[PDB]
């Protein structure tokens, strides 16, 4: 109960009913009380992680005389409406199935199962299993980066992605209600779980997170988001100790729900902040960068091959506006994609307000194979393409800002102009419409190739006399800034070849 080391057991519970929960630092529900120290051990007080008193729905999923390790799978619990939770050999124990409960109703405490490990220890399992929390919980391999975490938000999955396992980091307060696409990234990643650290401290980023949560949609599913959620409070209220654990407990909750083949994402929030008082300043740094280190996609533990994932997303605010010293810095050394949050952006009203000049992601390599092989074998072109052309439009911009634009020769013009459809009609997102909210892979592909080729063909026209402002007033164009609201890919599609006849309709009247 006490002892020496790392604390004495500070740990997390892992069973039916994690699920829709709201928790603290240290996995007491609903506001608890006060904790102290670390750094050696810490004091605690009362509440009960699962409800022992609930009846959950078991079903069998091996049979007497089985082998069992680690991470196998040895029943199934409905646990919601969305979520099947997997019931699994704890970590560190093997040996042969002796007994096995029958399918039927069990409160969390019953014994489930048992094991006789090769030595002839029986060892009695439960549907819920401890973890400390400051371990990281073991896997057979950490695979590298491949698969994106699709978002479904185009400037994200075009330009920034995240690998699924990946680490990210956003300007903070995700309460903010400067932006949406902290909550469009919650709702619509391929994530099929959850983890969110709302550490929204006072008064208009806390008590909107209880009540409203509960009515929150799964677009996916029309079920309520919560279904496939666990909520970690990090209040002003609660004790600092708490607070600095909170993390390190979500974690441990995200990478349970990998072990059973979940891809799941971990939300991290943070708030300008007083964070102070081993070699210090570095020490932080580098526990920090340990945090991250968890983050990854998996095979995990179990007799079959198993991929399960957990991905990073962290919030960072610094104390002041700028975005130096403390957390921002240390984080952006360990954070392969920044998403950057930006307020110009926002006043011009241009949404998702990502900056495409000062945003990076280090996935663009790991994940394009994905994209080629299933989605279109062009997408890395078309994105360096593009991106080009956003590189271009800024240093023209920059140059027409000292000399002005009168000018411009009729090439540039059109870099400017199909580098502006580009903005409009690609970056610009509707997280309220009801088609664009969200824009699958096969969309996002389709909508880059319409824009690009509308790009080909202007320049080929320029090429050819045709004056700018004939191709400025092409009657397609006005369905180019429109196709972000089409469902249907195949009339964006169509397109194509309404650009390039309607092209050729100039090229004809100009005999170019
Ligand atoms: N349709 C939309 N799609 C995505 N984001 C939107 C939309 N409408 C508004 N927003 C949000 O406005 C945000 C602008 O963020 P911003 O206020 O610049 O962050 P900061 O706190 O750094 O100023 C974008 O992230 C965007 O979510």
């Amino acid at each position: 109960e006490p002892v020496v080391g790392t604390g004495a057991s500070l740990s997390v519970e892992l069973g039916p009913r994690l699920l829709t929960s709201i928790y603290d630092g240290i996995q007491r529900p609903l506001e608890v009380i006060r904790e102290k120290t670390g750094d050696f051990i810490a004091r605690g007080v009362t509440a009960p992680a699962l409800p022992r008193d609930k009846k959950w729905h078991f079903i069998p999923k091996a049979k007497v005389g089985d082998k069992v390790v680690g991470g196998d799978i040895i029943g199934e619990v409905p646990e919601t409406s969305i979520i099947v939770h997997k019931i699994m050999v704890p970590p560190g124990i093997e040996g042969e199935i002796v007994e096995i409960a029958e399918e039927g109703d069990y409160t969390i405490e019953e014994v489930i199962a048992k094991v006789k490990t090769p030595s002839g220890e029986i060892k009695e399992l439960k549907m819920y299993q401890r973890w400390p929390v400051r371990v990281k919980r073991p896997y057979k391999e950490k695979l590298p980066p491949e698969v994106p975490l699709i978002t479904g938000q185009r400037v994200i999955d075009t330009f920034f992605p995240q690998a699924k396992g990946g680490t990210a980091a956003i300007p903070g307060p995700f309460g903010s209600g400067k932006t949406v696409t902290q909550h469009q990234l919650a709702k619509w990643s391929d994530a099929q779980v959850v983890i969110y650290i709302g550490c929204g401290e006072r008064g208009n980023e806390m008590t909107d997170v209880l009540e409203e949560f509960p009515k929150l949609k799964d677009p996916k599913t029309g079920k309520p988001l919560m279904e496939r959620t666990v909520l970690i409070a990090n209040t002003s209220n609660m004790p600092v100790a708490a607070r600095e654990a909170s993390i390190y407990t979500g974690i441990t909750i995200a990478e349970y729900f990998r072990d059973m083949g979940y891809d799941v994402a971990l939300m991290a929030d943070s708030t300008s902040r007083w964070a102070e008082a081993e070699g210090y300043p570095a020490y932080l740094a580098s526990k920090l960068a340990e945090f991250y280190e968890r983050a990854g996609r998996v095979v995990t533990l179990g007799s079959d091959y198993r991929v399960g994932s957990v991905s990073v997303i962290g919030a960072v605010s610094p104390p002041g506006g700028d975005f130096s010293e403390p957390v921002v810095q240390n984080t952006l050394r360990v954070v392969k994609v920044f998403w950057a949050l930006d307020a110009d952006l926002a006043r011009r009203r241009h949404f998702p307000a990502i900056n495409w000049l000062t945003s990076y992601s280090l996935y663009v390599d790991a994940v394009k194979d994905w994209w080629h092989k299933n989605i279109d074998p062009e997408w890395k072109a078309m994105r360096d393409k593009a991106m080009a052309l956003l590189q271009k439009e800024s240093e023209l911009q920059e140059i027409v800002r000292i000399v002005g634009p009168d000018a411009l020769p009729e090439r540039e013009r059109a870099i400017l102009l199909v580098a502006r459809m580009l903005r409009e009609d690609y970056l610009q997102q509707d997280a309220f419409d009801e088609v664009d909210t969200y824009c699958p892979p096969e969309k996002q592909v389709t909508m880059m190739r319409v824009l690009l080729n509308f790009y080909d063909k202007t320049m080929e026209a320029i090429n050819r006399g045709v004056p700018l402002e004939e191709i400025a007033k092409l009657p397609v164009r006005e369905e180019i800034g429109r196709m972000k609201f089409e469902r249907d890919v195949s009339k964006i599609r169509s397109l194509i070849d309404k650009t390039n006849e309607q092209f050729e309709e100039l090229f004809k009247k100009y005999g170019a």
